[PDB]
Protein backbone atom coordinates (compact mmCIF):
# COMPACT_ATOMS: atom_id res chain seq x y z
CA UNK A 1 0.00 0.00 0.00
CA UNK A 2 3.07 2.36 0.17
CA UNK A 3 2.95 2.19 -3.52
CA UNK A 4 -0.78 4.12 -3.54
CA UNK A 5 -1.17 7.53 -2.42
CA UNK A 6 -4.80 8.78 -1.13
CA UNK A 7 -5.70 11.94 -3.17
CA UNK A 8 -9.18 12.44 -1.98
CA UNK A 9 -12.16 10.41 0.23
CA UNK A 10 -15.03 9.50 -2.31
CA UNK A 11 -17.64 7.91 0.45
CA UNK A 12 -17.57 5.51 3.44
CA UNK A 13 -17.90 -2.73 4.07
CA UNK A 14 -15.18 0.01 3.99
CA UNK A 15 -14.14 3.70 3.13
CA UNK A 16 -13.58 4.54 -0.41
CA UNK A 17 -10.58 6.55 -1.78
CA UNK A 18 -9.46 8.44 -5.08
CA UNK A 19 -5.92 7.19 -5.18
CA UNK A 20 -2.83 7.58 -7.21
CA UNK A 21 -0.17 4.96 -8.27
CA UNK A 22 3.37 5.90 -7.45
CA UNK A 23 4.09 3.20 -9.74
CA UNK A 24 2.96 3.77 -12.85
CA UNK A 25 1.03 7.39 -12.52
CA UNK A 26 -2.49 5.56 -12.54
CA UNK A 27 -5.58 6.93 -10.98
CA UNK A 28 -7.71 4.46 -9.48
CA UNK A 29 -10.16 3.92 -6.36
CA UNK A 30 -9.16 2.51 -3.17
CA UNK A 31 -11.65 0.53 -0.86
CA UNK A 32 -10.24 -0.85 2.49
CA UNK A 33 -11.68 -3.18 4.74
CA UNK A 34 -13.17 -17.85 2.80
CA UNK A 35 -13.25 -14.20 2.09
CA UNK A 36 -9.91 -13.93 0.04
CA UNK A 37 -10.80 -16.84 -2.43
CA UNK A 38 -14.32 -15.19 -2.75
CA UNK A 39 -13.12 -11.66 -3.43
CA UNK A 40 -10.19 -13.27 -5.68
CA UNK A 41 -13.38 -14.57 -7.48
CA UNK A 42 -14.92 -11.40 -8.40
CA UNK A 43 -11.67 -9.94 -10.29
CA UNK A 44 -12.52 -12.57 -13.42
CA UNK A 45 -15.96 -11.24 -13.17
CA UNK A 46 -15.27 -8.68 -16.07
CA UNK A 47 -17.88 -6.75 -18.37
CA UNK A 48 -18.18 -2.88 -19.79
CA UNK A 49 -21.01 -2.49 -17.15
CA UNK A 50 -18.79 -3.70 -14.39
CA UNK A 51 -16.54 -1.67 -12.45
CA UNK A 52 -12.92 -3.57 -13.45
CA UNK A 53 -11.40 -4.97 -10.56
CA UNK A 54 -7.99 -4.55 -10.92
CA UNK A 55 -6.24 -6.11 -7.76
CA UNK A 56 -6.22 -7.31 -4.32
CA UNK A 57 -3.75 -6.74 -1.59
CA UNK A 58 -4.05 -8.68 1.43
CA UNK A 59 -1.36 -7.35 3.75
CA UNK A 60 -1.19 -6.66 7.93
CA UNK A 61 -4.57 -8.98 8.39
CA UNK A 62 -5.58 -5.59 5.92
CA UNK A 63 -7.49 -5.80 3.13
CA UNK A 64 -7.61 -3.92 0.15
CA UNK A 65 -9.43 -3.54 -3.51
CA UNK A 66 -8.04 -1.78 -6.16
CA UNK A 67 -11.11 -0.63 -9.05
CA UNK A 68 -11.22 1.06 -12.01
CA UNK A 69 -11.87 4.85 -11.85
CA UNK A 70 -14.84 6.45 -12.64
CA UNK A 71 -16.08 10.00 -13.15
CA UNK A 72 -18.68 10.59 -11.38
CA UNK A 73 -21.85 8.46 -9.32
CA UNK A 74 -25.41 8.80 -10.07
CA UNK A 75 -26.79 10.31 -6.93
CA UNK A 76 -24.38 13.21 -7.54
CA UNK A 77 -25.59 13.49 -11.37
CA UNK A 78 -29.20 13.48 -10.48
CA UNK A 79 -29.13 16.23 -7.75
CA UNK A 80 -26.80 17.94 -10.61
CA UNK A 81 -29.97 17.88 -12.48
CA UNK A 82 -32.75 18.35 -10.21
CA UNK A 83 -34.07 21.72 -11.93
CA UNK A 84 -34.97 20.11 -15.36
CA UNK A 85 -34.11 16.12 -14.80
CA UNK A 86 -31.92 13.73 -16.76
CA UNK A 87 -33.58 13.30 -20.61
CA UNK A 88 -35.58 10.46 -21.31
CA UNK A 89 -33.29 9.01 -23.71
CA UNK A 90 -30.19 8.87 -21.62
CA UNK A 91 -32.77 7.38 -18.77
CA UNK A 92 -33.05 4.79 -20.93
CA UNK A 93 -29.43 4.22 -22.07
CA UNK A 94 -28.60 3.70 -18.55
CA UNK A 95 -31.49 1.40 -17.32
CA UNK A 96 -30.47 -0.38 -20.66
CA UNK A 97 -26.83 -0.39 -19.57
CA UNK A 98 -27.35 -1.92 -16.47
CA UNK A 99 -30.15 -4.45 -17.30
CA UNK A 100 -27.03 -6.11 -18.97
CA UNK A 101 -24.69 -6.13 -16.12
CA UNK A 102 -26.92 -7.77 -14.16
CA UNK A 103 -28.20 -10.29 -16.94
CA UNK A 104 -24.23 -10.95 -16.85
CA UNK A 105 -23.21 -11.54 -13.45
CA UNK A 106 -26.91 -13.27 -12.49
CA UNK A 107 -25.99 -15.91 -15.52
CA UNK A 108 -22.95 -16.74 -13.13
CA UNK A 109 -24.71 -16.75 -9.81
CA UNK A 110 -23.70 -13.82 -8.45
CA UNK A 111 -25.81 -10.79 -6.67
CA UNK A 112 -25.35 -7.60 -6.18
CA UNK A 113 -27.81 -7.42 -3.07
CA UNK A 114 -27.56 -3.57 -2.06
CA UNK A 115 -28.05 -1.44 -5.53
CA UNK A 116 -27.97 2.10 -4.79
CA UNK A 117 -27.15 5.48 -7.14
CA UNK A 118 -23.87 5.35 -4.43
CA UNK A 119 -22.70 2.80 -6.32
CA UNK A 120 -23.55 3.31 -9.98
CA UNK A 121 -20.63 4.83 -11.91
CA UNK A 122 -20.49 7.54 -15.00
CA UNK A 123 -18.00 8.21 -17.45
CA UNK A 124 -18.38 10.89 -20.40
CA UNK A 125 -18.47 8.64 -23.43
CA UNK A 126 -22.18 7.89 -21.66
CA UNK A 127 -21.10 4.25 -20.45
CA UNK A 128 -22.60 3.47 -16.90
CA UNK A 129 -20.94 0.58 -14.83
CA UNK A 130 -22.17 -1.32 -11.17
CA UNK A 131 -19.75 -1.37 -8.33
CA UNK A 132 -19.37 -2.85 -5.29
CA UNK A 133 -20.79 -6.55 -7.14
CA UNK A 134 -20.20 -9.40 -4.89
CA UNK A 135 -18.81 -8.02 -2.11
CA UNK A 136 -22.01 -8.24 -0.85
CA UNK A 137 -21.57 -11.73 0.10
CA UNK A 138 -17.93 -12.09 1.02
CA UNK A 139 -26.47 5.30 8.35
CA UNK A 140 -27.35 2.63 6.09
CA UNK A 141 -30.49 3.52 3.20
CA UNK A 142 -33.20 1.15 2.76
CA UNK A 143 -34.89 2.97 -0.11
CA UNK A 144 -34.20 0.30 -2.33
CA UNK A 145 -34.44 -3.13 -0.38
CA UNK A 146 -36.67 -5.68 -1.53
CA UNK A 147 -40.06 -6.84 0.29
CA UNK A 148 -38.96 -10.35 0.64
CA UNK A 149 -35.54 -9.18 2.39
CA UNK A 150 -37.67 -7.07 4.77
CA UNK A 151 -40.25 -9.57 5.26
CA UNK A 152 -36.77 -12.06 6.54
CA UNK A 153 -36.49 -14.10 3.58
CA UNK A 154 -33.48 -15.83 4.57
CA UNK A 155 -32.43 -17.28 0.50
CA UNK A 156 -33.81 -14.15 -1.70
CA UNK A 157 -32.57 -14.60 -5.26
CA UNK A 158 -31.19 -12.28 -7.90
CA UNK A 159 -34.67 -10.96 -7.80
CA UNK A 160 -33.43 -8.28 -5.43
CA UNK A 161 -31.34 -6.73 -7.52
CA UNK A 162 -34.53 -5.90 -10.33
CA UNK A 163 -36.84 -4.44 -7.49
CA UNK A 164 -33.50 -2.35 -6.32
CA UNK A 165 -33.36 -1.25 -9.79
CA UNK A 166 -36.93 -0.42 -10.95
CA UNK A 167 -36.96 2.11 -7.50
CA UNK A 168 -33.67 3.84 -8.89
CA UNK A 169 -35.79 4.28 -12.50
CA UNK A 170 -38.69 5.57 -11.05
CA UNK A 171 -36.24 7.80 -8.97
CA UNK A 172 -34.36 8.87 -12.64
CA UNK A 173 -38.24 9.88 -14.19
CA UNK A 174 -39.75 11.66 -11.50
CA UNK A 175 -37.31 13.62 -9.71
CA UNK A 176 -38.15 11.83 -6.30
CA UNK A 177 -37.31 8.74 -4.54
CA UNK A 178 -40.02 6.08 -4.70
CA UNK A 179 -40.15 4.68 -1.14
CA UNK A 180 -37.71 7.01 1.06
CA UNK A 181 -38.54 4.68 4.34
CA UNK A 182 -36.34 5.58 7.84
CA UNK A 183 -36.97 2.21 9.38
CA UNK A 184 -37.63 -1.05 8.31
CA UNK A 185 -41.31 -0.87 9.22
CA UNK A 186 -41.65 2.48 7.54
CA UNK A 187 -39.70 1.01 4.52
CA UNK A 188 -42.77 -2.14 4.45
CA UNK A 189 -45.66 0.00 5.03
CA UNK A 190 -44.14 2.92 2.13
CA UNK A 191 -44.03 0.08 -0.37
CA UNK A 192 -47.80 -1.25 0.80
CA UNK A 193 -49.36 2.17 0.58
CA UNK A 194 -48.47 2.55 -3.33
CA UNK A 195 -48.50 -1.31 -4.21
CA UNK A 196 -51.14 -2.82 -1.87
CA UNK A 197 -50.67 -5.16 1.12
CA UNK A 198 -49.70 -8.35 -0.13
CA UNK A 199 -51.45 -11.50 0.26
CA UNK A 200 -51.89 -15.14 -0.94
CA UNK A 201 -53.64 -14.27 -4.31
CA UNK A 202 -51.08 -11.98 -5.60
CA UNK A 203 -47.76 -13.60 -3.47
CA UNK A 204 -48.26 -17.53 -2.54
CA UNK A 205 -46.49 -17.92 0.80
CA UNK A 206 -46.26 -14.65 1.88
CA UNK A 207 -48.43 -15.00 4.97
CA UNK A 208 -45.90 -17.52 6.45
CA UNK A 209 -42.77 -15.69 5.89
CA UNK A 210 -40.67 -15.01 8.95
CA UNK A 211 -41.66 -11.59 9.45
CA UNK A 212 -45.03 -11.13 8.61
CA UNK A 213 -47.89 -10.33 11.00
CA UNK A 214 -51.80 -11.04 9.96
CA UNK A 215 -51.71 -7.82 12.01
CA UNK A 216 -50.28 -5.80 9.56
CA UNK A 217 -52.75 -2.93 7.57
CA UNK A 218 -54.30 -3.56 4.79
CA UNK A 219 -53.61 -1.00 2.22
CA UNK A 220 -55.50 -0.56 -1.23
CA UNK A 221 -52.97 0.14 -4.77
CA UNK A 222 -52.44 2.68 -6.45
CA UNK A 223 -52.31 3.87 -10.53
CA UNK A 224 -48.78 3.55 -11.75
CA UNK A 225 -50.17 7.12 -13.57
CA UNK A 226 -49.94 8.67 -10.03
CA UNK A 227 -47.15 6.89 -9.30
CA UNK A 228 -44.72 7.99 -12.50
CA UNK A 229 -46.73 10.30 -14.55
CA UNK A 230 -43.60 11.48 -17.08
CA UNK A 231 -43.35 7.95 -17.76
CA UNK A 232 -44.90 6.50 -20.93
CA UNK A 233 -47.11 3.31 -20.46
CA UNK A 234 -44.09 1.24 -22.20
CA UNK A 235 -42.20 2.49 -19.32
CA UNK A 236 -45.35 1.80 -17.00
CA UNK A 237 -45.51 -1.64 -18.09
CA UNK A 238 -41.84 -2.36 -17.56
CA UNK A 239 -41.50 -0.82 -14.39
CA UNK A 240 -44.35 -2.88 -13.00
CA UNK A 241 -43.01 -5.92 -13.98
CA UNK A 242 -39.97 -4.66 -11.80
CA UNK A 243 -41.90 -4.28 -8.76
CA UNK A 244 -43.73 -7.10 -9.03
CA UNK A 245 -44.22 -8.43 -5.15
CA UNK A 246 -43.69 -12.28 -6.14
CA UNK A 247 -39.86 -13.09 -6.64
CA UNK A 248 -40.77 -15.75 -9.19
CA UNK A 249 -43.40 -13.63 -11.06
CA UNK A 250 -41.23 -10.23 -11.11
CA UNK A 251 -38.96 -10.29 -14.54
CA UNK A 252 -35.45 -11.03 -14.96
CA UNK A 253 -32.83 -8.77 -16.82
CA UNK A 254 -33.07 -11.13 -19.57
CA UNK A 255 -36.39 -10.83 -20.18
CA UNK A 256 -36.52 -7.11 -19.37
CA UNK A 257 -34.05 -6.21 -22.33
CA UNK A 258 -36.51 -7.65 -24.90
CA UNK A 259 -39.16 -5.27 -23.36
CA UNK A 260 -40.62 -2.84 -26.16
CA UNK A 261 -39.65 -0.32 -24.36
CA UNK A 262 -35.99 -0.37 -25.67
CA UNK A 263 -36.77 -0.88 -29.32
CA UNK A 264 -35.58 2.39 -29.72
CA UNK A 265 -32.54 2.74 -27.33
CA UNK A 266 -29.68 4.73 -28.42
CA UNK A 267 -26.10 6.33 -26.43
CA UNK A 268 -26.64 9.67 -25.87
CA UNK A 269 -23.85 11.43 -23.81
CA UNK A 270 -24.31 13.07 -20.42
CA UNK A 271 -23.04 16.54 -19.35
CA UNK A 272 -21.01 16.13 -17.02
CA UNK A 273 -19.44 19.01 -14.60
CA UNK A 274 -16.34 17.46 -12.90
C1 LIG B 1 -20.75 12.90 -0.67
N1 LIG B 1 -20.14 13.91 -1.61
C2 LIG B 1 -19.08 14.69 -0.92
C3 LIG B 1 -19.72 13.30 -2.92
C4 LIG B 1 -18.86 12.00 -2.88
C5 LIG B 1 -18.21 11.68 -4.23
N2 LIG B 1 -19.24 11.47 -5.28
S1 LIG B 1 -18.62 11.82 -6.87
O1 LIG B 1 -19.85 11.95 -7.86
O2 LIG B 1 -17.79 13.16 -6.85
C6 LIG B 1 -17.62 10.48 -7.37
C7 LIG B 1 -17.94 9.18 -6.93
C8 LIG B 1 -17.15 8.11 -7.37
C9 LIG B 1 -16.04 8.32 -8.25
N3 LIG B 1 -15.22 7.24 -8.76
C10 LIG B 1 -15.21 5.81 -8.62
N4 LIG B 1 -14.61 5.04 -9.53
C11 LIG B 1 -14.64 3.71 -9.37
C12 LIG B 1 -15.28 3.11 -8.25
C13 LIG B 1 -15.90 4.00 -7.30
C14 LIG B 1 -16.57 3.50 -6.14
C15 LIG B 1 -17.45 4.24 -5.25
N5 LIG B 1 -17.95 3.46 -4.19
C16 LIG B 1 -17.35 2.28 -4.52
C17 LIG B 1 -17.52 0.95 -3.71
C18 LIG B 1 -16.82 -0.16 -4.17
C19 LIG B 1 -16.03 -0.13 -5.31
N6 LIG B 1 -15.88 0.98 -6.03
N7 LIG B 1 -16.48 2.20 -5.60
N8 LIG B 1 -15.84 5.35 -7.53
C20 LIG B 1 -15.73 9.65 -8.67
C21 LIG B 1 -16.52 10.73 -8.23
Amino acid sequence: MENFQKVEKIGEYGVVYKARNKLTGEVVALKKITAIREISLLKELNHPNIVKLLDVIHTENKLYLVFEFLHQDLKKFMDASALTGIPLPLIKSYLFQLLQGLAFCHSHRVLHRDLKPQNLLINTEGAIKLADFGLARAVVTLWYRAPEILLGCKYYSTAVDIWSLGCIFAEMVTRRALFPGDSEIDQLFRIFRTLGTPDEVVWPGVTSMPDYKPSFPKWARQDFSKVVPPLDEDGRSLLSQMLHYDPNKRISAKAALAHPFFQDVTKPVPHLRL
